[PDB]
């Protein structure tokens, strides 16, 4: 304790490190960090006085020493930036599975071991600060990002914008002292509806909230009232008032209901049980992942060392290496025939061994997909057995067992899973015969990354290709005039004036402007002059600001005043010293802001009706395409868009200085419209194609390979190389330049000059959207397939002068469809020659050894051929194991196998993982898997969806160690997964929820969410149900619910979960995920419960959380 008293102000204090930046084109600078402690953040800037970055610390997951980051190898050959690895240390910290790095380096090694220690206990302690000291440091934070720090105090316009920042609506100055008041009367305020049956100001003792947890809470231990008045003294930490018999206001019981010190989870279930870590490896659950070294899609995405550490550190006992023959005798790692970046073995095998350990003392599996060559096969042995030592598996543990050893009896090994030679052969024994090539994209003739253009906006874009033997699948795409005082000419005459006058008036009397606020505009009288506006008692006054260009040089100056040399100097002088004009003197104040930009942008268009924007997006052949329209009542506008072949609106209303759709604010038009460029406005659409009368002009017309055009008049040759035709004539070989004149065949004359504007080109059918209602499903690019082209009905020609400044290019057209075409870019001359020689093969057919060294380290986890037929007798070796892909899984986790794979998985491990067509990385549902005994079910950990966190709620149960002892009633021989009169007088559980409200919602996107919460249940199918709430409007930091009591019955509650999912309804009538959180049904608390909640990947989100009353029965 008293060491870290004086730790703590140390690092207060601060230090300067240079600063490797993760972004590629910076390079590193110093600056200088410090940790505020009373917000537990880490902040840098330049100096001594500034804020320019900040770290949140309960985000932090490692501090790390040394120079281990991406950021460090970056400049690992440029001798400038080559640090020293004692003078480093990394901070992996966030919320999502790719951590973000701050790392940094200091000079001499104290400062880094005191920042390690430091960090260090502050990461404890942070993260289990009481629920009062966290929402305290959480208010700090959001004072502190507003015009406070300067004056002490905040407007109540910042207290507004920062309330819809953190998802509160008021539907119509303070210091942070009031601030905290403030919030904490709004929360209970808005709450209070509550049904909360045991319920200004009001206090209640410790025999109140003792008497509470004991009819309420069912916690039996609170009839000692010693341990309530040491748990509510717990909750407060206040120094103050725990000399007198603790207390908790009314409030201080409604925010106790939502804390995590009042979970629906019993954090006793958080610890190992080494008590059931005693049967056969078999009879666990192991948390298993797959392709561990990739961190984002299947194809193109980075394999990352950190992707290890992570997956380790999140209780993941079994990880998967793909080794291919690497350039140095050494193996990498990366996805066989895939754009996925190389590590090197070596560096995997570290990181393992580094975190192997860190999360659980629990075995972990190493599954090697190996395709290595027999000698590099060879140092990979040498180096399992040199890096790891006594940590490697060399031996069994039993040679007179009959079943796999316990967890308990392999801590602290890691298993090798590899292909076993057959004893003194030396090929493995490959008994599998399937010639059914899975149409994934490893068995294809080629894949890679090629460029399509856009026939709206001409750009190029990369796209995934898949060549099989019969067709090609493309992917969807892949990854002073400035000055705010200025608004130019506003009319000719008094209308000029007039508008000068509405918009300062409007502006001042608006936002209760100051005297001085100002705009400048091009004067209506004296031409190529300026006249300046400003606001003086309620009175608009107007300057001349005269202009001269004698002597060659800018002369400003108000009549009979300073002179300058630029409107903008005049402009920042009198800003800060007056002016005298109209015989008064003023001083210049705020500039008004122009709210009316939109006006000049392509997307704008005055007047617009439905009808006519439907018209002009129906031509567009790309979603995303859009105009903004005026509407005919003052202050209103549509958004008009195209998603999904279809047109949308949505109204958006002025009101003064802002914009409003839906719920989301804007400063102006331009400013909504510059956002949703950059953030989906309706599902993952982006507006991309602004439509007006050029953008659709201009629209398809990349066509370059035997195009047609058709003559719109009569032309007569004018010269010898030019081309006569008629009017209607089709032009067919049509070289376009521009300039005016194109190259074409007519009438017997080739390639022949006429005027392009005579004619107008033909639809390319390929530029259209390819009908997507009868895609193959299970293409090898799954749910990113665009379209399919057979190869065969398809001719390919290489255009060697390249087309729109990429230099490689061919052209995929099909001789029976006239006119149509596909430009597509590779990246290089190589690239390019491999795809035609490729594809033109295809078009043209209408038709193991392994080393020793390395097979002597598996010991367990043998893969076999599956031999349906062992199961349950003699044959069947418990050291032997198999694997199933997706598909094939599917065929033995169905009513008529499953219990065949039960008495499978009883002796005997099996590892399911992803089909190969699930390109985009997402997951297939793991529990019915499960409920059939499967031990390594490995999921993408990188992926945020369902299945992960199901995952993550499962091994909840004892800490993410990463086993978990299956339900002996699923190890019965009778126990069958679709038949729930097997469970015998195994005893139900009924659950009967009501969802009272939630605090501290997070955002999604610009708006305030309208949140409901779905509540399910998850285990076998008989088991498994949805229910939801209704939604509540415009409410996500205290929304309450109606009653709606919902119940749940579960015939199996050794294999069930409970999974809270908070949605927003958005303005669409779409749902979105906000929030979850997922819970084993057996360690559920009952009565008035927090549910803590987290994000999609399963990481706690500051403060969220439901409140509900939850009734369990039979009673415990």
């Amino acid at each position: 304790q008293a060491e870290v008293l004086h730790l703590c102000r140390s690092l207060e204090v601060g230090t300067v490190m240079t600063l490797f930046y993760s972004k590629k084109s910076q390079r590193p600078e110093r600056k200088t960090f410090q940790v505020k402690l009373e917000t537990r953040q880490i902040t840098w800037s330049r100096g001594a006085d500034k804020i320019e970055g900040s770290i949140d610390i309960r985000e932090i997951k490692e501090i790390r020493p040394g120079k281990t980051s991406r950021d460090f190898d970056r400049y690992q050959e440029d001798p400038a930036f080559r640090p020293d690895q004692s003078h480093c240390f990394v901070i992996l910290y966030g919320m999502e599975f790719r951590l973000k790095t701050l790392s940094l380096q200091a000079t001499s090694e104290d400062e880094v071991n005191m920042w390690i220690k430091g960090l260090t206990w502050l990461m404890e302690d942070t993260l289990q600060a009481a629920t009062p000291l966290q929402i305290e440091r959480w208010l700090r934070k959001q004072f502190y990002s507003v015009d406070r720090n300067r004056e002490d105090r905040i407007s109540a316009k910042d207290l507004k914008n920062m309330l819809s920042q953190v998802n509160y609506r008021v539907p119509n100055d303070i210091t942070y002292g009031q601030f905290a008041q403030l919030y904490r009367s709004l929360m209970y305020s808005a709450q209070k509806t509550m049904d909360l049956p045991f319920l200004e100001l009001c206090q209640v003792s410790l025999s109140e909230f003792q008497q509470f947890l004991l009819e309420y809470q069912g916690e039996l231990w609170a009839v000692d009232r010693l341990q309530v008045q040491e748990f509510m003294l717990s909750f407060l930490r206040d120094p103050l008032r725990e000399i007198e018999e603790p207390y908790f206001f009314l409030d201080e019981l409604v925010t106790f209901l939502f804390s995590k010190e009042n979970s629906v989870w019993n954090s006793q279930l958080d610890a190992v049980c080494p008590e059931t870590m005693n049967n056969p490896l078999s009879h666990y659950w192991i948390s298993s992942s797959h392709n561990t070294y990739l961190t984002g899609d299947q194809f193109f995405s980075e394999s990352s060392l950190e992707a290890y550490a992570r997956c380790l550190r999140m209780g993941c006992r079994c990880i998967e290496l793909d080794c291919w023959d690497g350039p140095d005798g050494m193996p990498v790692i990366y996805h066989g025939h895939t754009l996925t970046t190389k590590i090197k073995f070596s560096d995997v095998l570290h990181t393992i061994k580094e975190h192997a350990f860190v999360a659980s003392e629990y075995p972990v599996i190493l599954s090697i997909e190996d395709h290595c060559s027999i000698a590099q096969q060879r140092n990979m042995a040498q180096h399992f057995r040199k890096v790891l030592g006594d940590t490697l598996l060399t031996k069994p543990v039993d040679i007179a067992a009959d079943g796999l050893p316990s967890p308990n009896q392999l801590k602290r090994k890691i298993l090798i899973k590899h292909k076993k030679l057959a004893e003194g052969s030396a090929y493995e024994e490959v008994p599998t015969s399937v010639m059914y090539s899975e149409n994934d994209i490893s068995n294809s003739i080629k894949n890679g990354i090629l460029y399509l253009e856009d026939p709206v906006n001409h750009e190029w874009y990369p796209h995934y290709f898949v060549l099989t033997s019969s067709k090609i699948y493309y992917s969807e795409e892949t990854s002073h005039s400035s000055e705010k005082w200025f608004h130019g000419k506003l009319g000719a005459g008094r209308d000029g004036r007039h508008i000068a006058e509405r918009l300062l008036t409007e502006y001042c009397i608006e936002t209760g402007a100051p005297d001085g606020s100002f705009l400048v505009r091009e004067s209506e009288t004296f031409v190529g002059d300026y006249t300046l506006s400003f606001w003086r008692n309620g009175k608009v006054q107007h300057c001349r600001i005269h202009s001269r260009q004698d002597a060659g040089t800018p002369k400003f100056f108000l009549t009979d005043n300073l002179v300058f040399d630029s409107l903008y100097d005049l402009i920042t002088h009198y800003q800060q010293v007056p002016l005298r004009c109209n015989e008064f003197e003023m001083r210049l104040s705020e500039p008004v802001p122009q709210t009316n930009a939109h006006e000049s942008k392509e997307w704008y268009h005055a007047s617009l009706t439905r009808a006519q924007a439907e018209h002009m997006l129906m031509r567009v052949p790309r979603d995303g395409a859009f105009l903004v329209r005026k509407r005919n009542e003052p202050n209103s506008y549509a958004i008009s868009f195209r998603a999904e072949g279809k047109i949308k609106h949505c109204r958006v209303q002025q009101e003064g200085q802002t914009v409003m759709l839906g719920n989301s604010e804007f400063d102006s038009l331009v400013d909504l419209i510059s956002y949703y460029e950059k953030h989906p406005l309706y599902r993952k659409m982006k507006l991309r194609y602004p439509i007006n009368e050029e953008a659709l002009e201009k629209i398809g017309s990349g066509s370059t390979f035997k195009c047609a055009v058709k003559a719109l008049f009569d032309y007569k040759a004018q010269r010898e190389d030019e081309l006569t035709f008629t009017k209607s004539a089709i032009i067919q070989n049509v070289e376009k330049q521009d300039g005016g004149w194109w190259r074409g065949d007519y009438g017997g004359k080739k390639q022949l000059w006429f005027p392009s504007n005579y004619v107008e080109e033909m639809i390319n059918p390929a530029i259209l959207e390819p009908e997507r209602e009868h895609l193959d499903e299970n293409s090898p690019l799954g749910d990113l397939l665009r379209g399919v082209l057979d190869v065969p009905a398809c001719q390919i020609a290489i255009r060697p002068e390249g087309k729109n400044n990429r230099l490689f290019v061919f052209s995929i057209s099909m001789p029976s469809v006239a006119q149509w075409s596909l430009d597509v870019a590779a990246d290089s001359q190589e690239e390019l020659q491999d795809w035609v020689k490729k594809i033109r093969e295809v078009a043209q057919t209408a038709d193991k050894k392994i080393a020793l060294e390395l097979s002597e380290l598996v010991v367990y986890c043998r893969p076999v051929p599956f031999d349906e037929e062992k199961i349950g007798t003699e044959r069947a070796c418990y050291r032997d194991m198999s694997s199933f892909p997706e598909t094939k899984a599917e065929k033995y986790v169905n009513k008529a196998k499953g219990k065949k794979f039960l008495q499978y998985n009883r002796l005997q491990l099996s590892r399911i993982y992803p089909k190969g067509q699930r390109l985009d990385s997402s997951n297939y549902d793991p529990l019915p898997m499960w409920i059939c005994g499967s031990q390594l079910v490995a999921l993408n950990f990188q992926t945020p969806d369902k299945p992960m966190q199901m995952n993550q709620a499962l091994f909840m149960a004892g800490g993410h160690c990463g086993y978990v002892l299956q339900p002996s009633t699923m190890r019965d021989e009778a126990f069958d997964p679709f038949d729930k009169s097997s469970l015998r007088g195994l005893e139900p559980c009924v659950i009967c929820i009501e969802v009272l409200g939630a605090r501290h919602l997070p955002k999604n996107g610009r708006g305030i969410v309208c949140p409901f919460v779905e509540i399910e249940v998850a285990g076998a199918e008989y088991d498994s149900t949805k229910q939801k709430t209704e939604f509540v409007v415009d409410n996500g930091l205290n929304p309450v619910w109606p009653a709606k009591p919902f119940h749940f019955q579960i015939s199996n509650p050794e294999f069930a979960f409970l999974r809270f999912v908070v949605y927003e309804e958005d303005m669409f009538s779409d749902q979105n995920f906000l929030a979850q959180a997922t819970f084993p049904v057996k360690g559920l608390k009952t009565g008035y419960r927090a549910v803590p909640l987290k994000n999609n990947y399963s990481e706690d989100l500051e403060l969220a959380s439901l409140l509900i009353k939850i009734d369990i029965f039979p009673a415990k």
